[PDB]
């Protein structure tokens, strides 16, 4: 499928058996999601954004479906304006930029 | 052509007679560049992301050459840690996400 950019590339993701809305973000190295519960232990990570740095909880090998495509990777959880799918997962679903 | 997401999709833009490196960002509604002078009138604006908000100056109808494409759009100028090419400009050059 092809997604244009006239509107925000908001897609439905499934994580922990629940559907959520997330933004396909090519400007994000990592995937950052709003507060939620995830299994296992988490490690600390400091990530920088447009307004500065924040602290997030890093969970690895988390199953997450993005537009029906199954991925298994790192998911950071913390104070983000919206759920964002970064390059770590965009690459897993074979997404690229084309012009 | 096709642009992989294995690394940050960085490109060289031309604006106001200066060469800058910028990030092709589908997660950015608008294009945001580090401090620089631009002609015309501007409006103060506040934009937010990870880490909070930053104040910027909004310039409209700005010409920017990118990937061999001369495109016009709004440019936000402020203390952004990285130069960002947002959807407002990405659409003009016919860039799309594909999987
Ligand atoms: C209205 O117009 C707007 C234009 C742009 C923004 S934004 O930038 O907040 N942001 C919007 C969305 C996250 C809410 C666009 C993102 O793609 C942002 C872009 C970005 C910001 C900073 C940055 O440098 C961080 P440093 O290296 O620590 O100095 C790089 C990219 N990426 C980002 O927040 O990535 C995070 C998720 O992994 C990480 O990848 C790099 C930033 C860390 C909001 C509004």
């Amino acid at each position: 499928p092809q997604i244009t950019l006239w509107q925000r590339p908001l897609v439905t993701i499934k994580i922990g058996g629940q559907l959520k809305e997330a933004l396909l973000d090519t400007g994000a190295d990592d995937t950052v999601l709003e507060e939620m519960s995830l299994p296992g232990r988490w490690k600390p990570k400091m990530i920088g954004g447009i307004g500065g740095f924040i602290k997030v909880r890093q969970y690895d090998q988390i199953l997450i479906e993005i537009c029906g495509h199954k991925a298994i990777g790192t998911v950071l959880v913390g104070p983000t304006p919206v759920n964002i799918i970064g390059r770590n997962l965009l690459t897993q679903i074979g997404m690229t930029l084309n012009f």
